């Protein structure tokens, strides 16, 4: 993979997570700063997206813990605990904040 590569996966999840926050009609504000992807719920919690170009990776701030993900298997995962991007941010928006986006399915 290189970078242009990277960068349009990277923006297909970021233009994902975005359609699909639509698309559940949940309660979730986004915006994009630069790399940043902000996501704010009305508890005033927020999730944080980072792209991290020269690493090709993404990167998410939960209230607890920063996670790395590598594009694998056609998805993001975890290269920590294996965890699928996308699975787990549906459960961190359910964890802090107790509404449904299902970014998957």
């Amino acid at each position: 993979m290189n970078d242009s590569e990277f960068i349009q996966l990277a923006d297909q999840l970021y233009q994902k997570i975005e359609e699909k926050i639509e698309e559940s009609g949940a309660d979730v504000d986004y915006d994009q700063n630069g790399s940043l992807l902000t996501l704010e719920f009305e508890n005033h919690t927020k999730l944080i997206i980072n792209r991290q170009q020269p690493l090709h990776q993404v990167w998410l701030a939960t209230l607890e813990n920063g996670h790395h993900y590598d594009y694998n298997n056609g998805k993001w995962i975890d290269d920590r605990s294996g965890d699928e991007f996308l699975t787990f941010l549906s459960a961190a928006i359910f964890k802090q904040s107790k509404e449904t986006v299902d970014f998957t399915e």
